[PDB]
């Protein structure tokens, strides 16, 4: 089997890229952010306090003739940036693009943190990370990936990001139209539940690339580019103007600004991020600083390949005994 759904960006900065999942008989369809980040599929629901709910579309499993409450599962999740949800849990029909699994963990959230309120236009997430990382207690669940992957063509899916545009996720297949050149395939740690990889360094616009290894994961559901500190700092020292901001979080530039392109290497490929995709726009609203998509890692722990990355590339996630990802530009 095969699955092909197109996911498109909640606002015009690319913040984050929806898709939409069928869950339940007859379909509910919710719009998910597929994170291959983490490794829970968690929903707005029937059940979550009412006053956390603010627009987003609901899952209600009484509704469905196919839910079945988990007896006795609960999740509870952190992700990064310091939001949270938790629940109890169902099993349920889940399609997406067309591709179905029977009985998948759907984890009805009743409380969400209040950047998931107030963002109407995300219904809930899909993880798409190593399954080791499910929240769900006392018996932790698998991922839509990992149980679709048997019935699948291949144990793989792929995400095709749009720059300011929808893109494609696929399960079970490689679209040989979808990207230039070849595919180059780069070895993965699973170790600390991720799609961990490492980049063999990076050119900040014209200049020379600089051969280092930098270990990062490739994660749908962060939206920028967080990198070493060294890095960072010599991509906006060829930005007139830009400086980091404690106040506001990192790195910020003037509007005016012309932004140079940032590489990356894949092992003896190049992937190349065009400037406008490092642009995420005024501070505020009427500001003439500017966020910008390249931040430091340094308070993080972890380097992170989020969406201004991974939107330049054409991306494999090889779910193959041994896990390997691929990068092709497009």
């Amino acid at each position: 089997s095969t699955g092909s759904a197109t996911t498109t960006p909640i606002d015009s900065l690319d913040d984050a890229y929806i898709t939409p999942v069928q869950i339940g008989t007859p379909a509910q369809t919710l719009n998910l952010d597929f994170d291959t980040g983490s490794s829970d599929l968690w929903v707005f629901s029937s059940e979550t306090t009412a006053s956390e709910v603010d627009g987003q579309t609901i899952y209600t499993p009484s509704k469905s003739t196919t839910a079945k409450l988990l007896s006795g599962a609960t999740w509870s999740i952190s992700y990064g940036d310091g939001s949270s949800s938790s629940g109890d849990v169902y099993t349920d029909t889940v399609s997406v693009g067309g591709l179905t699994v029977t009985g998948q963990a759907v984890e009805s959230a009743k409380k969400v943190s209040s950047s998931f309120t107030e963002d109407s236009t995300i219904d809930g997430l899909l993880g798409l990370a190593f399954s080791t990382l499910n929240t769900v207690s006392p018996t932790q669940q698998k991922t839509f990936f990992d149980n679709a992957k048997a019935s699948l063509d291949s144990p793989v899916f792929t995400a095709d990001l749009g720059y300011h545009a929808p893109g494609t996720y696929n399960f079970g297949f490689i679209d040989t139209t979808a990207y230039t050149g070849s595919i180059t395939y780069t070895a993965v740690s699973t170790k600390q539940g991720f799609w961990e990889w490492t980049s063999t360094g990076y050119a900040v616009g014209s200049g020379t690339f600089k051969s280092t290894s930098i270990d990062g994961i490739a994660d749908t559901g962060t939206t920028l580019l967080y990198l070493p500190a060294t890095v960072v700092s010599a991509y906006w020292a060829q930005v007139s103007g830009a400086k980091s901001s404690s106040s506001v979080g990192g790195y910020v530039f003037p509007c005016s600004a012309t932004l140079p392109s940032f590489t990356f290497g894949v092992g003896s490929a190049r992937i190349v991020i065009p400037g406008d995709y490092i642009d995420f726009g005024p501070i505020s609203t009427g500001s003439s600083s500017c966020f910008g998509g390249i931040q430091s890692s340094a308070g993080i722990g972890i380097n992170i390949f989020g969406d201004v990355a991974l939107k330049a590339a054409f991306v494999v996630f090889n779910g193959a005994t041994t896990p390997t990802l691929g990068f092709a530009s497009k």
